[PDB]
């Protein structure tokens, strides 16, 4: 249900296991033998946190199918089993399942998402064997979506997605305390008052649990009430902006345990066809990212994240979007800090058997959401969104939900299957903030079940690209008119995605698809059309870097629609738009 | 003087407080207005660990001279201060400087080995602020060292030394607990009696403090022993050996605290012309390398040391050498468990007044060793060799130390500079393992100081590239002449440097300097001659991959002369050593 | 004296030898043997046109020494021995020498120049072998200038130039027919009166040989006049144009031979600090570019210069220099019809020993016009100067000339070297067009006898690049002070180049040298105070693309100060270019 980011509290521990364990690719002996109860024989190493796939040599090791073993001797110290002792697995892709000293403790399904155990009953005295397994397999039960093909008998994972399928302790394993009674989760709204010229907020709050001191940004401490429940008062607020965060700090002191949580006080709602931030018309500058660096895999990468904050800001963005499924912790506190607004996503990619040929049951092509046959996610796909909006519900960047990455939207099932969602959605977020689904290409106004169910048209659309490429006037005319149709819903409409694969390095005076040249008027196009429809409120190009996805004819070593090459380094485009983000405002570019 | 690896054990804690820290760029009037005692105001984010210098953008912030302030608020509990509370700095590049709440507690000269803090007197209650300035200016007293120009008024650090001059809190700041009563140091050498066909070894020990257990890999409990020295006998012993590790395990509980650490079992001495491990004519094979991966800078990456590691074992290399300053705790603790052979080297780089114009005082050249206006760090220069060795005594992997890397060892004042090292160095190190200097290019036998200090040659030769290329045919007779020549001091000669700058893509069937079949053919030249010569004992190309320098007309963004680029990606060449490499045996190569 | 186009003529035939010749590196033994007595033994293929150095592989083949020899079997009817038979040879790169059936008859010196020689005589009735041997070596002797080192006995080349010293019979070899009596040589100038406001014209001509009639473009006849010399008279003349060509046909018929020539109307004067071309304010937007292609070398590349020309006007660029030797005569001839301002320069690159270290007589350093020791180019570049405007006089195109491409011009002897020679191309150039010499960085306006023998001032500066890289702003405080103190001579300055190499395909968002952002960067600077002088009437990067150089640390595989590579791709700099060479006009762009 609740996970706090765990951070070092007079009350609370922290200590990183993060290190070398030990580490043994699973063959179909492994659980037989329980490798889990005595320590790993001819073991290999592997830091963590990290996906595990690009750590060793060879393709037998990377595209590994199954299980594979972690182990690390743990050890804490009587003077403090007095305290309550937790693990928590900030990810584990996909599936976990945690040993200590031989005996199961938890299992985890969900790669994305933190979740935790308590160790103080089975947690012994002296160096206990701690043992995680950790299991890739993806297909018509995980979030992401494994198919049966591309998007021999060895057994094969096949990704209904495009990006690779990294596994393994992608995120920290961390231990931590907590006073026999603690705080086990904290929620904080903001109703502002935008009537006083100076305007002025108050701030909802509540704790569970199983004293609230204010400060700002320096530390001044400015106001406290008492209890559980109760409220703050703020005049002349500071609020927090897009390129221009500011952080109050919150002092939860609660018996002998005590919390601390930064916030950003900051307004969101959709009006008509303006996307509205503290009352303002924004828009969205940016791009769809990946969790990917080498060699981490989707191992969280902190230099890195610095460093695309830093790119953004010299590109003159203010947006990205988790594309395709939740960042990681220490990502989200970073652009609280910095200002940066997210998209926050589900796992949900891959919700889609239209994908390569689908799958055929008795001859008869299989529809997405067919219910003997089809996806079988929808009861994992309610406690992603739970767990996630939990996760990241007082995260100021957090403007907006994407319940879903491209799936089958407009096909029979996919109303009933995405209302309940979305139902859930909107009741779990405090905030109320905007929820919407990326609509792949070929959806229309008429057919999405996004038209009805979200906030915000979100279009994943690649005219000039895979349809209509290398004919860009032809694709402008194609884009223009499913763009006007798309205006009938007096909705906010955005793009999370569109791009052009381009290998860096290649050029042409008269350009081809591939060099740097045609990824510019790609884009030009695209941009041109975007400005003639003032309910268009956001551009995120696909994709912020070039990524791993499983190899294939249309993929050149991973997807080269980056603006920046995989190691950051700008295309010619990165430079194109950066010269357009600068003369475009964060907010009334439209009005 | 005693540095142990923090790692959790049953007496003490280990609170990793890695994240993103407040930092600041300091300007002129940053301690005079005191910005320790005061949270740092309009402050910036920087993760830690890792290298500032790419994590923000602009020449003004990479190129910064002198001071900045990280800064992050630290919490104990008060179940916890009844142990001692030590913070220990695992690096900081340079020189740091440590404040809690506002008042000094600690200075460090020294940007590449540990030092620590003990926290309990002015470590209050609640949350405290810990900010650590980072100095990061080189000069005539500095490790490495720092010139006057290239190898306006503004001021700028210009490096007496070709890789760019990464600072900030380079390796982890942790925090770890210890009885009043601890363990304090250990040491462990081993007499090995390879009379028996079944080798067998007798394990000396000693604890130094302010019950002995051993274990095997698979933590067998074998033996027993008490006290502060004794020893320990094992029959049948499992001899650690280069790509081909063994680490017992060893428990030494004294009082309330107790510490485990990893031991390999190994022989190390030179004999005439052969380097012998374990009793065997060694040969290395391997490169120097760098702690350089982007965006980190000189940060630690332990997914790149695992991943650098796949890569020598998929080529079929066995050594590197620390080039050129102590690698991470967590290198070497891997090196270990891996089997890789180190050479462990100092910072000592840029003791050296010849590169460049170097400096003229009165209009006449300084000379290195000059003792008025030259070199000023042979005080340091022996601390280093302290910290350096206490730190690494232990590792098997360490199979030698270079005090220098091409200091002008054949100089007045070279002998009575580095006399006194060479003894300490042999003084402190409990195994008596072989010391060297890498040679410059120009020195000879008869000129070398390092002929009589060093039990082993080691050599930075560039014939066919800085010398004598593009012609590699008369490069190849200055380098036999010159490689004949050494051979007659009856001492092992190996190769620590050689190489050329090569532009992954660049490629001529006829080849030019640049391109890949240069980089090859160059390699084939050099490597032919070492072949004709029984007294040379290893080759170690430079570099292991591309890595940042500071900008001149001759480092084409960074130096090119990596095997790998610097996200490890094989040029033609990597695939060339690997060939050569998988003909080559660890042992008895050169007999 | 007079070259005149070989074309088809109803008087002349004009038979292309080019293709696959017999070839032979030449030996110590290739003259003594008379080699080209008998059909070349053992011979190898090679096409002509084309330098030979990149035609076959090994460094052998591609830095030979001395002599190679061509030789193709030539046959003439009878029935046209009637006309005499003309050899032509476009050019022979360096020195060469015809033979015929084995008997010499011509000796040319000067590698890039036409020269002729007539075949009657010695031409037998049947199949002759044609033989034509090339030297390459260069020295105090050539044009350009050979030095002693880079800018072991093994004979070698070492070019006092930055280009390869490619060689072979460069352009093409054709033979061409002509009436025993026939026109020789052709002039035409142009007094143009622009006081009617649609001005108009009279072209003085005259023609010399040992009935001239009048066309327009398309073929219209206008006007005939009689005899050797005479006059024509235009009114509504239509002006040949940068950017926009008219070329006016001319067809000379006089006895039983006739010849053509296509003529553009045109006047070029300079006025205080303005450049005047048909009496408007020009502005100069181009580059330097070289005779380099692959793998023709120096050959010429008639697709190339057309495919060069399609990228200026791509680009928006109007002119280039022919650095820094005479171009093909088809390449003039194009840009006559395209519309391009040529500066037409000498083979008198390298006439300075500064260049390295230069060389040193008696222990004491060479002056470059020392008149013992140093050049003794004087007689041949007076030559150069007479053949050059002999061949190019009446290309509308030449808009200039350069004496000189930085010479050692504010040396001892500069002055009295470089004035007969600006007094003879004063001499010979019938239409007194500006001449000038590029000035090496270093020289002033005070200290550069450019400063009083030229119309225009050229500059070759590197600020940002050699002088300042990588500080740009330092820089360009340099630029601006020395441009500053140019303007005092009133006179037009042009920068004939500045640039800063760069390898295709390397970026950083925060730049450094040799990455393509600094290219821009680098351009920047330096453009903006271009801007600032209204005297500089010209920019023209250094270089159009990418070309080949001996090898040394300094050149990545060739120089790589392109806009474009070697192949024409463009780096993103030339889109910087084309950017703002879209906004600068042809004329008026200073006033
Ligand atoms: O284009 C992108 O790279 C991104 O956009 C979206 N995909 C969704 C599917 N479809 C096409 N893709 C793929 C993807 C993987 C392998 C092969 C293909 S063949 C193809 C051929 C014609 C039209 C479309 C496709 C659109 C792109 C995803 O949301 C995001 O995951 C992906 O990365
Ligand atoms: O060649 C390498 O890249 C490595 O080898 C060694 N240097 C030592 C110095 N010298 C030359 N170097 C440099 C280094 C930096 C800037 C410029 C130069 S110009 C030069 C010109 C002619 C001969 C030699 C040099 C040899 C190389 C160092 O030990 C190691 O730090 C360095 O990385
Ligand atoms: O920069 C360019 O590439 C072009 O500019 C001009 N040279 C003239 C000489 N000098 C430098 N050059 C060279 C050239 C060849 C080998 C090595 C060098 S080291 C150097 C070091 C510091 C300052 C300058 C130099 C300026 C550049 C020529 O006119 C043109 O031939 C050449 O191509």
């Amino acid at each position: 249900n609740a996970m706090l980011y765990p951070v070092l509290t007079q009350s609370r521990l922290l200590s990183d296991l993060s290190g070398v364990w030990n580490f043994k690719l699973d063959n179909g002996k492994g659980f037989e033998e329980k490798w889990y109860e005595k320590p790993l024989k001819d073991a290999d190493t592997m830091p963590v946190p990290a996906s595990y796939n690009d750590l060793k040599e060879g393709t037998d090791f990377r595209d590994h199918y199954g299980w594979v073993f972690y182990q690390r001797n743990i050890s804490v110290p009587e003077y403090v089993k007095s305290q309550r002792i937790v693990l928590r697995c900030a990810a584990v892709t996909h599936y976990a399942m945690i040993y200590l000293n031989g005996k199961l403790i938890c299992e985890h399904k969900g790669g994305f998402l933190p979740f935790e155990v308590e160790l103080n009953d089975d947690l012994q005295d002296g160096d206990n064997l701690l043992t995680i397994a950790v299991n890739n397999v993806i297909d018509y039960t995980t979030l992401p979506v494994g198919g049966k093909a591309n998007m021999s008998d060895k057994p094969q994972n096949n990704p209904n997605f495009d990006f690779f399928n990294y596994c393994g302790i992608t995120r920290p394993v961390k231990i931590y305390t907590t006073p026999e009674t603690y705080i086990n989760d904290i929620t904080v709204t903001a109703d502002i008052d935008f009537t006083k010229e100076e305007p002025s907020a108050v701030l909802n709050y509540n704790v569970e649990i199983k004293k609230v001191e204010l400060f700002d940004e320096e530390g001044t401490k400015l106001s406290e009430t008492e209890g559980s429940e109760g409220t703050f008062e703020i005049s002349n607020v500071r609020l927090w902006q897009p390129l221009n965060a500011y952080l109050y700090k919150i002092k939860v002191t609660a018996g002998q345990d005590v919390y601390t949580l930064p916030y950003g006080v900051r307004s969101v709602r959709v009006d008509g066809t303006k996307f509205l931030i503290n009352e303002k018309p924004f828009y969205f500058k940016g791009y769809g990212k990946h969790e990917d660096t080498f060699p981490n895999g989707r191992g969280i990468n902190l230099p890195m994240n610095t460093k695309d904050i830093s790119i953004m800001k010299w590109q003159h963005a203010n947006s990205f979007r988790t594309s395709h499924y939740p960042y990681s912790e220490e990502m989200m506190r970073l652009c609280d800090e910095e200002g940066i607004v997210v998209i926050d996503e589900t796992t949900a990619v891959g919700v889609n058997l239209q994908f390569g040929g689908g799958a055929n049951f008795g001859g008869e092509r299989i529809g997405t959401f067919d219910k003997e046959h089809g996806v079988q996610t929808q009861e994992h796909h309610k406690d992603v969104i739970r767990d996630l909006i939990s996760r990241d519900k007082n995260h100021a960047c957090v403007v907006m939900w994407s319940i879903a990455n491209e799936p089958d939207s407009a096909a029979e099932g996919a109303y009933d299957y995405f209302k309940p969602l979305y139902d859930l959605a909107r009741e779990l977020d405090p905030q109320k903030r905007p929820c919407t689904l990326v609509s792949v290409q070929g959806t229309t106004a008429d057919t999405d079940c996004s038209s009805q169910l979200s906030d915000v048209i979100c279009l994943n659309r690649y005219y000039g690209w895979y349809f209509g490429g290398p004919d860009l006037e032809v694709s402008e005319t194609g884009l223009r008119k499913e763009l006007s149709d798309w205006g009938k819903l007096g909705k906010p409409v955005m793009f999370t995605e569109y791009g052009a694969d381009t290998v860096s390095g290649l050029h042409d005076t008269t350009s081809v698809m591939y060099t740097e040249e045609y990824q510019v008027e790609y884009y030009e196009m695209n941009n041109k059309v975007f400005d003639e429809f003032d309910f268009v409120v956001g551009e995120q190009a696909w994709n912020f870097a070039d990524f791993a996805t499983s190899q294939s004819l249309l993929r050149v070593q991973g997807n080269k629609k980056g603006l920046f090459t995989r190691d950051r380094k700008p295309k010619m485009v990165a430079h194109y738009f950066r010269n357009r983000w600068s003369a475009i405002p964060e907010f009334g570019y439209k009005t």
